[PDB]
DNA sequence: AGC
């Protein structure tokens, strides 16, 4: 059912993130031509993760996140027997080697503090390190503790914001931003 | 996934 959502999607981001996206909502049986914007966020995220393991040095982290979940499952087993961490409870997105800790990142269209509450008490997880980026250019990390250096972080907020701008352009924002 |  032609959604104009669906054919922004398919501009905003790059093909490996669409297929990606597609393949995660449909592993869990998802439609997205429906569900567009849970399509749309699902692509957001993706992206945000593959940015922020850019910003890190070449052999800083191991991507979870983009993986089917049996192999995710399997990396996350590798990461917590040879380094001793704690498994965690849900799929992390990535395992920082620097700092040893993994990472849940989240993308939110509310104050980002409420966002990493509820991401706080899902995770029992005291060790997994969560970094939460708005879409007005605000972001949230445990412990104040913010990994990536300045610029790395301040581009994914500018492509937020981005994606923000080319949603309203196209009176998608306030379907979005209200789902 | 995030409202
Ligand atoms: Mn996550």
């Amino acid at each position: 059912r032609g959604s104009h959502m669906e054919d922004f999607v398919r501009q905003c981001f790059n093909p490996m993130i669409v297929e990606l996206a597609e393949k995660a909502m449909k592993e869990y049986g998802e439609d997205p031509k429906i569900e567009t914007n849970k399509f749309a966020a699902i692509c957001t995220h993706l992206e945000v993760c593959f940015m922020y393991s850019d910003g890190g040095s070449k052999h800083r982290f191991e991507i979870i996140e983009g993986r089917d979940r049996i192999m995710a499952w399997t990396v996350v087993n590798s990461i917590c027997n040879t380094t001793g961490v704690e498994k965690p409870k849900f799929l992390p997105d990535l395992y920082d080697y620097k700092e040893n800790r993994f990472i849940e990142i989240g993308v939110t269209r509310r104050e980002v503090h409420i966002y990493y509450l509820e991401k706080a008490n899902k995770i029992k997880s005291e060790k997994t390190h969560i970094h939460i980026f708005s879409f007005t250019g605000e972001e949230m990390a445990t412990k104040a503790d913010y990994t990536l250096d300045e610029e790395s972080r301040a581009r994914i907020k500018t492509r937020l914001f981005t994606i923000r701008q080319e949603m309203a352009s196209r009176s998608l924002w306030d379907s979005f931003r209200q789902s």
